[PDB]
RNA sequence: GGCCGGGCCACCCCUCCCACGGCGCGACCGCUCGGGGCGGACUGUCCCCAGUGCGCCCCGGGCGGGUCGCGCCGUCGGGCCC
């Protein structure tokens, strides 16, 4: 320690974006999921 | 009544720039009722069923803003009335 105390970072670059979390989704998607939620809650309902 | 010469305007021609307004034609930028091809995610129609954003590029319609912009039209317009 005493004789050699100065750090020397390291170097990593060469990584490709890969992105491991689910984006946010639209408000276009939420309202779309809403809909077809009720849609298929009425046809289950029409089925009966 | 003047007594000689100058300009400027009224007139004919042809002639430049600028300003303001209108119309049309480009090129650029921004703003989409939409069409093609891959990556996620959603629905109780789940047999290649259905529907929604997103990233790149290619097409289609309309709108506005800058454009030595470019032409045309108007001004008892301006340029010591070029
Ligand atoms: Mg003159």
């Amino acid at each position: 320690i005493r004789e050699n105390p100065v750090y020397e970072k390291k170097p990593k670059k060469e990584v490709k974006k890969k992105r491991w979390n689910r984006p946010k989704m639209s408000l276009a998607q939420k309202k779309d999921r809403v809909a077809q939620k009720k849609a298929s809650f009425l046809r289950a309902q029409e089925r009966a």
